[PDB]
């Protein structure tokens, strides 16, 4: 759970950075910037938002390489250290 | 296989929740809501459907973080506990 | 390598099924059907092609769940049993 | 770290090949070609750029199968051999 808290914090910080970047450089509303950051790093990539400027494209390349690892790290421990135990506890006779 | 049944149920429940959410808040036909939920959680993300409302964007962020884990959990055991054995059995001299 | 050949065959068969399905039901040229099948199962999902009919949407949900496992299985052994050794061999003093 | 350097080089080479291919055959500006290559191999797939020619579609199928493995290989060691240690070092009393 201490591991989970660190991943949670790191993930929050990563998403804040994307929110601030895309809101500024790509002109997105903050909520659309956050949404886009999440859709990007979880590799869903709907493409309803995508960077139009070269600065945005370049940041996006780096953001993906740096962020995918910890976002999926976080997701994995969420699933294994949080969701898994609660599901098991729901089953117990 | 008992593990497989729990993942199957959990996956069904997750997809039902997305179906109901997107049908209501985003106004999708139920079938398009289900399809979109699956396209989202499996991280394919075609983007033919994507949330237009802030409520939908916010739900989508959370749905992704919560759902990716069990959807890929389910997929993994489907592949390893169901598809794998049947493929092996097809090969046997 | 025998494992690699089975995954290769299974992957080919999966892509043929998608090629035939999308060419017929969704009216795609065979090459676009194959391309779309690959873009779908590798979870890239550009969305330049996406199913427009309910039959296509329903097939796509099932195709994703069934196909992701073996496509990524194949990719993983391609990377570990084929690409890895060749890269190592290129390095050897 | 020697492993990390090899993956880094291999990833660079893979992205250069995509940059050159899409710039030429699909007529993209080099920066858009690089961006698209990364968006493709990391499986984000926004679809703002996607191949329009059959040559491009065929290359893309092969590029995905060959490139996903080493791109995710690189990402994984970046996360585990580079980001992980630095994060731990930031925590130390
Ligand atoms: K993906
Ligand atoms: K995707
Ligand atoms: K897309
Ligand atoms: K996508």
């Amino acid at each position: 759970d201490k591991e989970f808290q660190v991943l949670f914090v790191l993930t929050i910080l990563t998403l804040i950075s994307g929110t601030i970047f895309y809101s500024t450089v790509e002109g997105l509303r903050p909520i659309d910037a956050l949404y886009f950051s999440v859709v990007t790093l979880t590799t869903v990539g709907f493409g309803d938002f995508s960077p139009q400027t070269d600065f945005g494209k370049i940041f996006t390349i780096l953001y993906i390489f740096i962020g995918i690892g910890l976002v999926f790290g976080f997701i994995h421990k969420l699933a294994v250290n949080v969701q898994l135990p609660s599901i098991l506890s729901n089953l117990v006779p």
